[PDB]
């Protein structure tokens, strides 16, 4: 039985709350997950009524999980004041043991003692506030892990697309395009792929411009950024094709051409996803293992209250799961 | 004329491309056989590809008037503007007299879409540079059609029941799109929408407008087109009464609009309204040329001189054009 960690988060965050709901019925019932997170603090969410009810069986390691429906099995990783954090606030202690489950659930992932990760979200004020100076997780797990190339793939059964960049507006990914990046990134999804287990990955690569420039009469990114990069990846074997005119490679790639594209932006790739109804699918590819999360923040306005949605969490367990077993 | 409904006119295009032959594959079998279309091209040119048998057999009405069409099954209503030289016409070369019979149908059936006498206008591709070796200076079809209507204003619509797209950009470089992208051009196409979705029978159309960057910006935090141009064109058109909203996240806005939100999406770059169409698998490419006086249709195709009258090329996407002109104009 493979199994997933699944961090807690800023406690003082909806993690908790997403993770009871989460772990405590439905699909993911008796699920082989740990959490690895504050146990008193879960007590206190359990104690409000906010979610359903859950036994908790705390662990000092994957191996004594004992799995079994309405139980969650939780590595405790305590808060330094657990009884005086307060909800929906930035605070120290709470970025801090956002920080130290990621730590924990990393070195468990890469001794092997779970197959993946899935994360509940943190705050990066109360992250930077607790002296971890990173951007958000992205950067931490690079940093625990020693991975310099990483993308975000969003992932289903019929249509997969991996990211040369993220969250920089539309001019900036024109100004900061380059080749290394691009064929980084076709590398990156070669060997996620084959980590998935596609012995031979098919890989399209986006064009910037429509009908992928035209032979130049739309830009010129084609021709002297993206087809080099994929000129140099099929000669180091990878089974990769482009550029491809945008409005159709994601097409292609849902009626089973391909495997995966290489989207260019952020929207390039996320729009044909979230029109498919995949509005929790998003992986950070290229660490050692699996990494799962869901696209919504901390959500401090409406924390411990019960009603922020646990689907997202819930979905991103799943994705893991299903990519490990 | 027998019509129980408005008619649309069909334009020939360039009649050595594949116009003529897909034209005749629409209206002679399937759903549009009996259709009422009035074809206006050259009807010598229908006959050689009929004489070729790479189509299905058509009779054709002649006619003067769209009024005096006879619809019914198999036949094609053509109101002939000929080719200067129908059997000296080479298929799949570039030639003045193609270029100029392209152009004459178009103005022709402008004229009559003016007058009432049809409803809408579907063409067929024509060759730019036949067109201007005939002495027809104009990029293409829209330029053309601005022209003879005095249109300034007008944007491509993409058009199903269940997600519709007009483009504030289209054919042009992604950095040309943000280096002209501006507030007047944002305005205009809410306006065209508006306008057309009301001339559908909305009478308060659901409009919104995508943004640029990542999260529309995200709160300024991925950039500021949508806090120093797109968002100001929003309140400037809701203070003008249009139900319009946004900027909205480009990776949410068309999937809610799918899922029955809004009514149309205003697109900012092709591929934003390009991509999500063809997923769900609109792959033809018709479109609409919102803001005419009239409803124009076309489908993304060229004139294909490389299998023009060879009874090759697919009229699917021709068939699809004429019914959406057909169906629009019932309004
Ligand atoms: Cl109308
Ligand atoms: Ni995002
Ligand atoms: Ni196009």
């Amino acid at each position: 039985s493979k199994m997933i960690a699944v961090t807690m988060g800023d406690p003082a965050g909806i993690g908790p709350e997403i993770i009871i709901k989460s772990l405590a019925e439905g699909a993911l019932s008796g699920a082989p997950v740990v959490v690895v997170g504050c146990a008193q603090t879960l007590r206190r969410i359990l104690a409000l009524n906010i979610t359903p009810r859950a036994e908790l069986r705390i662990i000092d390691h994957p191996a004594e999980a004992s799995f079994s429906p309405a139980t969650i099995n939780v590595i405790d990783e305590p808060l330094s004041d657990p009884q005086g954090l307060r909800p929906g606030e930035v605070q120290a202690q709470a970025g801090d043991l956002a920080f130290r489950c990621i730590r924990r659930a990393t070195a468990l992932a890469l001794e092997g003692a779970v197959a993946a990760i899935a994360t509940a979200p943190l705050n990066k004020e109360a992250l930077h506030l607790a002296g971890h100076a990173y951007p958000g997780h992205t950067e931490l797990l690079a940093h625990l892990t020693q991975t310099t190339d990483y993308a975000m793939v969003l992932y289903t059964e019929k249509l997969k697309v991996i990211h040369i960049t993220t969250h920089i507006s539309l001019r900036q990914f024109l100004d900061t395009l380059n080749q290394p990046r691009i064929e980084t990134v076709i590398g990156v999804a070669d060997r996620f792929l084959r980590r998935v287990g596609y012995p031979r990955p098919r890989i399209a690569v986006a064009g910037v411009n429509p009908h992928a420039g035209e032979n130049g009469l739309f830009g010129d990114e084609e021709i002297r950024i993206v087809a080099p990069a994929v000129a140099a990846m099929r000669a180091k074997g990878v089974e990769v094709t482009g550029p491809c005119p945008p409005d159709t490679v994601f097409m292609q790639c849902h009626e089973g051409m391909y495997d995966m594209v290489v989207a260019m932006y952020h929207d390039q790739g996320h729009i044909p996803l979230k029109l498919l109804g995949f509005y929790g699918v998003n992986i950070t590819a290229g660490l050692p293992f699996i990494r799962t999360s869901a696209d919504h923040g901390t959500a401090f306005d409406i924390a411990w209250t019960g009603k922020a949605k646990s689907e997202s969490m819930a979905t991103s367990i799943e994705l893991a799961m299903h990519i490990a077993q």
